[PDB]
């Protein structure tokens, strides 16, 4: 039974004007585990994961703004407006140095902060995780239909703000097992207001592919590079067959990458934490144990 509660109490921190909320467990003392989600998930998915961790390590798991409990402001939703208001969460905790937990979006704004603060990690763990993607012929037909779609203001508006269509759709279709009502409820919580869906639509039309947006790419390719010359110890955790990163773009990160553990969580596709957290939760424990 992968539990489907969230058993943490609210914390809230005022960053650039807006409330940001987050979960914060585990001691006080020590170095700090990061927890940072994507798209169109909260601090909820790391909600198995986070208990493995939590008995020797403080755990903080934001929303970002405009998702999860986070207050939600008329922006675009632009990457770089994540950026500003996670690496303003960071500073208002008084973090210092930090290993991260990062996944999808969640990944791109940690890998970003990596590389310009590389005194302060101390390690990372990531999954399923933004790279550049060089041609749509890596995607099967309804994927690259879908995500063709996304990328417009007329349709693509459409389907993710009209239709929800990346909450009820997209979001269960990147979970091997049955994602329950119960979870989706979770997932669903943030985004009954219609209004409030803009940063589910901004973030695809955001994602690196086929060379566009070309500043998110730039980006992108330069915290990659970065993390292909960096020590910083790196536990990568892969499933089959995977979304952003299938079994073979894995084995080649696995090897690479400097310093990286790679642990196969077994059946995947784009939220592994809600198909093996027992295996990741576990795996990051013991990893940190190392550090
Ligand atoms: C971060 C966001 C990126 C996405 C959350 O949802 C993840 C679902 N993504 S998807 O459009 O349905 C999708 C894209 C590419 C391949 C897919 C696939 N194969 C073929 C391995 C199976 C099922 C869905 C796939
Ligand atoms: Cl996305």
């Amino acid at each position: 039974e992968i539990g489907t509660g969230f058993p943490f109490d609210p914390h809230y921190v005022e960053v650039l004007g807006e409330r940001m909320h987050y979960v914060d467990v585990g001691p006080r003392d020590g170095t700090p585990v990061l927890f940072l989600h994507g798209n169109p998930t909260s601090s909820y998915v790391w909600r198995n994961i986070i208990p493995h961790v939590a008995p020797t390590h403080r755990c903080i798991a934001p929303d970002l703004i405009g998702m999860g409990k986070s207050d939600k402001p008329d922006l675009g939703y632009f990457f770089d407006d994540h950026v500003r208001f996670m690496d303003a969460f960071i500073e208002a905790l008084g973090l210092e140095e930090v290993v991260l937990v990062i996944h999808d979006w969640g990944s791109a704004l940690g890998f970003h902060w990596a590389k310009r603060n590389p005194e302060r990690v101390k390690g990372i763990a990531f999954m399923e995780f933004i790279r550049p993607i060089p041609t749509w012929d890596e995607w099967p037909e309804f994927a690259r239909e879908t995500f063709q779609a996304f990328r417009t203001t007329d349709v693509g508006r459409k389907l993710i703000i009209d239709q929800n269509v990346f909450i009820e759709g997209t979001l269960p279709c990147g979970v091997v097992r049955p994602l329950t009502e119960v979870e989706m409820d979770h997932y669903r919580e943030p985004f009954l207001n219609p209004v409030d869906r803009e940063p589910l639509w901004r973030f695809p039309n955001e994602l690196p592919i086929a060379g566009e947006p070309a500043n998110i790419v730039a980006l992108v390719e330069e915290y990659m590079d970065w993390l292909h010359q960096s020590p910083v110890p790196k536990l990568l955790f892969w499933g089959t067959p995977g979304v952003l990163i299938p079994p073979a773009e894995a084995a080649r990160l696995a090897k690479s990458l400097p310093n990286c553990k790679a642990v196969d969580i077994g059946p995947g596709l784009n939220l592994l934490q809600e198909d093996n957290p027992d295996l990741i939760g576990s795996e990051i424990a013991r990893w940190l144990s190392t550090l």
